[PDB]
């Protein structure tokens, strides 16, 4: 086994020249190894403040929100609040188009509706404007045939999940997720008091940080720190080491494969690969298409597979993180940056750090 300094100097020797090629400010980076946490940080969290990154400084998520949303909603199948075959109409009944009627709550969880837009128009900003939006659309494809990536899709899968529950999405997220995990440095909205953590991104050489948007929370808006997200990963490998609860269902129900795209099988937010996995597989299987592609049904779900090469990418105008684990061989790995750099890199990252475990 590796020690605390020859771990150490893996991630250094990695991510000091990767930080220089891609102009990375800072870098938050947790390996999860022999059960416990490992924290490196690297280089600025506020470059005109010269503030370096802590293991407390809070980092745009982007992409990576949407494991949080799965397992939330997960943990509402658990509470038999919701069911992934219920059509999308009983949770928004004002869908009342004909497109609508044979699409059902897993279709917008795993991006199989037929063709959900990428991304929420900046101009909708209320719901009778959202309304408007859903209403519009029209599909290309018939539901639970093709995959098309879609923050319009699992965004509004997180918004209905929780109506059950009486509670905001933000609310539901606080209550069953972040706190009996005690994921106290975890936020959708970054309190004032701790504003002093909040690491700006960098887009092109300029600080910015992510714009107000609906359904943001769900989609790309969580922000957290390394030390938070460490303790997010330990879950999701080992949620057997938790008490059990809904929560514990809801990760199984979230690493569940609903659907394979070639080697990548799509989870509730979550994606997986068969383990043992080459990196260029991995690579390959992490790219979310511009168009569409079709989808092998998994049905009835599988359980979670112990041996999966788990990840989420996520990235914000300003930033760009990833997360993987291996739950049969109980490592895995936290990359954090405040630019947004390829995704294949923090694949390719990640990748060979573990490898070295
Ligand atoms: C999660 O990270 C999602 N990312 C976004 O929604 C945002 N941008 O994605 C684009 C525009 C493609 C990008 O340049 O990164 C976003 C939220 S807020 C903000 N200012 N930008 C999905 N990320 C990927 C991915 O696989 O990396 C996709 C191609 C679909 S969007």
């Amino acid at each position: 086994p590796m020690s605390e300094k020859q771990l150490a100097d893996v991630v250094e020797r990695t991510v000091t020249p990767l930080m220089k090629a891609q102009a990375i400010p800072g870098m938050a980076v947790a390996v999860i190894y022999q059960g416990q946490p490992h924290y490196f940080t690297f280089g600025k969290a506020d470059v005109a403040a010269n503030k370096p990154v802590t293991p407390q400084t809070l980092f745009e998520l982007g992409s990576v929100s949407k494991t949080f949303t799965g397992v939330l909603g997960g943990d509402a199948i658990a509470r038999k609040e919701i069911s992934l075959a219920d059509p999308v109409t009983k949770y928004w009944p004002e869908l009342t188009g004909k497109q609508w009627q044979g699409i059902r709550l897993l279709d917008l969880a795993t991006y199989t509706a037929g063709g959900l837009p990428l991304q929420v128009p900046d101009n909708v900003t209320d719901n009778a404007s959202l309304l408007r939006f859903y209403q519009s659309w029209q599909p290309k494809w018939a539901p639970g045939t093709t995959r098309l990536y879609a923050n319009t899709s699992i965004g509004l899968f997180g918004s209905l999940a929780v109506k059950p529950s009486g509670m905001r999405f933000e609310q539901a997220m606080a209550e069953r997720v972040f706190k009996p995990l005690k994921l106290n440095h975890t936020w959708i909205n970054v309190p004032h008091a701790e504003e002093s953590h909040y690491a700006w991104g960098y887009r092109e050489g300029k600080a910015v940080h992510v714009s107000p948007g609906m359904l943001d929370a769900e989609a790309y808006g969580v922000k957290s720190n390394v030390k938070d997200m460490a303790s997010w990963v330990m879950a999701n490998m080992a949620p057997e080491t938790l008490p059990p609860s809904t929560l514990q269902q809801g990760i199984a129900l979230a690493q569940s494969r609903y659907w394979r795209v070639g080697a990548m099988y799509q989870g509730l937010g979550w994606e997986m690969l068969n383990w043992p996995v080459d990196v260029k597989t991995v690579v390959d299987g992490s790219d979310n298409k511009v168009a569409l592609v079709p989808v092998a049904e998994v049905n009835p779900p599988a359980p979670p597979v112990k041996a999966s090469w788990v990840h989420k990418t996520g990235s914000t105008g300003g930033f760009g993180s990833y997360v993987a684990f291996i739950p049969e061989k109980q490592i895995g790995i936290v990359m954090l940056a405040n630019k947004s750099y390829p995704n294949p890199v923090r694949v390719e990252t990640a990748y060979r750090i573990l490898e070295t475990l």
